[PDB]
């Protein structure tokens, strides 16, 4: 395999589906990825994250650099080596968990909210440590503007993230075995204003990356807005790119932003939503510790083929969740990372059979009936 | 398979292996069962639990009739069904848990600890949990007296859990489904005093029960204290049946107790310290909380057969226990559980060959060097 090429297989207005493929492995687009925290997808073995069909999985730059450490993790071998997942990995910039502490136009300097130390992020230093990561698809560092924000402020943001992204690509390029072997993705900001978003696409494809995230959303403008912006925003980027909506999300978000050109997500939500009890269905969500669970004999969902609507009851599973046992959150996590897995399966498919629109209308009729 | 059908295949001195053979499954002797609280082997799919070796898990009757309820367990088809165990269960009565409220002989009430709701245990209504749950072997309702114990105290509840274990006995027997399909045993009871101990064996072998457990001990008293008494209660149990040691234990006690006749042992100890940072090994335990183990690549155990130490570091899980995360305490509680299958085996085999006296030797030279 090479380092990195993504193919274009089928499309249907302005979604697409189709491979990525790199050193490690192969990634199906529209993909979604589980995110690993600090160095594990939260109560899941790697093999188990697999069994679901995730191709990739996504780790936090800025938590692995607080615990266990970069440096310590390359010592280690790596983080694939260290969480025993050999599959493509995505880590994030920190410019996210930044925002959410000294500021400059050299970068950030912050205490560690798990002992406060101090700590800095750079672009340097944030490529450098997805390196001692070894991770194969490398964010550039961004400065990410909270939601509202002016269009002064929007703007001033997007130009030190593009004068980042310009710095994030040359310290990438430096390294030679990171270029040889790794992707390195840039970031558009300008918040919710569409010649801001011009200009950062602009100076992204100027600069040149393997792929092109869409950034800055999901911050509380809520979807409607968040679609208006994708509908200008995307088309911008280049075609011939993977687009990434960094931090989305639910699975109508998904499906409406597959709608609108993008390829990759990441979210939380199944794993910690999971974890509390929120399970996924194609009926909508369910929260499992509801009274009238206690004693449904049916599985989480009736056309999940996980392992889990396979072998436990909706009762089993509320029991646990009601009682804090361990394998409550191991089971829920399974079955919602897995409906994930099939939903992007779904539009993969239909997107390739060129049904994708009515696909869209029937889960959304369906998951909100 | 019969209902019960207890084999010894090979003797060293007083150690004994074996088979018990019932409807759900064969048992090797001597065994360790992992400890099922609340209808979970914490962190552990069953199917993980079965894949150490387990042949038989153990139910606590007092928590499950708190959480979720024995008649709704009944409901739902049995405790089998509910967690997606298929082999042997044992439950024990609830008598060590009254232990750890209202006394009589007709049996005690007590207040939930989790939602201060009154219930009752008597022999009668252990037995019909133990029913409703629908476990293989159903253990007598006893009274434990705690250590250390007056001689009279001792004896006023040592006779009346004879009493008791006659009223188990004739719950069991009047129900035809239970009696058809599962086995009982009794409890031995009389504290440190082999009076008693032996007024208590010979209570129940006029009775009659399935296998014989020695009760009351690992209370306190002490590893050469509770070996003292093993040393002669066990000769005192019909030699034809099974003989299980309740709560014990650790490995060298374990150990020790098959020297001096045991056959059974199930104990919390390898998944609750587990999931404290503590996993065992052939050189003794260690806490892979510290420091040491930050770099340390080696698998927990050098020589375990585990999946976890195939696969993942002592770093790697030092990390996990530090950082609180779920996937450390599933790691640390499936090799421990299967170290004592290990254990076990090795016990096993090394009573077949004529060589278990030089095992315990060489096992605790090194264990404890
Ligand atoms: N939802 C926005 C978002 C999530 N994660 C991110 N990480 C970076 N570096 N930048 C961003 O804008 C975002
Ligand atoms: N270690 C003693 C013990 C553990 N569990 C028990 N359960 C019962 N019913 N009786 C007992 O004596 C014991
Ligand atoms: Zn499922
Ligand atoms: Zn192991």
């Amino acid at each position: 395999r090479p380092r990195f090429s993504f193919s274009i297989a089928a499309r249907e207005g302005k979604a697409r589906t189709g491979t990525i493929e790199m050193k490690r492995g192969v990634i199906r687009t529209p993909a979604f990825m589980p995110v690993g925290t600090a160095a594990t997808v939260k109560a899941l073995k790697p093999e188990t994250v697999r069994a679901t069909g995730a191709d990739i999985i996504l780790g936090n730059t800025y938590h692995l650099m607080l615990r266990p450490g970069a440096e310590r993790i390359a010592k280690l071998g790596g983080l694939h080596s260290f969480m025993g997942w050999d599959r493509p990995i995505l880590t994030d910039s920190g410019g996210f968990q930044v925002m959410s502490t000294k500021q400059s136009e050299e970068g950030v300097t912050f205490k560690s909210h798990l002992d406060g130390s101090r700590h800095m992020l750079s672009p340097e230093r944030s490529i450098e440590i997805q390196h001692l990561l070894g991770s194969d698809i490398v964010m550039a560092f961004d400065e990410v503007t909270p939601y509202p924000a002016t269009p002064s402020r929007a703007a001033s943001s997007m130009e030190r993230s593009m004068r980042w992204a310009k710095r994030s690509r040359d310290a990438f390029d430096s390294r030679k075995e990171q270029a040889e072997n790794a992707a390195l993705f840039g970031i558009q900001q300008g918040s919710v204003f569409e010649n801001l978003r011009q200009q950062s696409a602009d100076a992204l494809a100027e600069i040149g990356f393997d792929g092109y995230a869409v950034g800055g959303l999901a911050g509380g403008e809520g979807q409607d807005e968040m679609f208006r912006v994708l509908d200008f925003s995307v088309p911008m980027l280049p075609d011939d790119k993977p687009h990434y909506l960094m931090g989305v999300g639910k699975p109508d978000d998904i499906v409406g932003a597959v709608e609108r050109g993008i390829d990759m997500f990441d979210c939380v939500l199944p794993t910690r939503s999971g974890r509390n009890g929120q399970a996924f269905t194609w009926d909508g969500p369910i929260n499992i510790r509801n009274a009238r669970f206690s004693e449904d004999l049916k599985p989480l969902d009736s056309e999940c083929h996980c392992a889990v609507c396979q072998k436990w009851s909706r009762a089993y599973i509320h029991h646990l969740i009601r009682a804090g046992e361990i394998l409550g959150a191991m089971l829920m996590t399974e079955h919602n990372i897995a409906f994930y897995q099939q939903l992007m399966q779904k539009i993969r498919d239909s997107i390739s059979e060129g049904r994708f629109s009515q696909f869209a209308q029937d889960f959304r009729a369906r998951y909100f009936a």
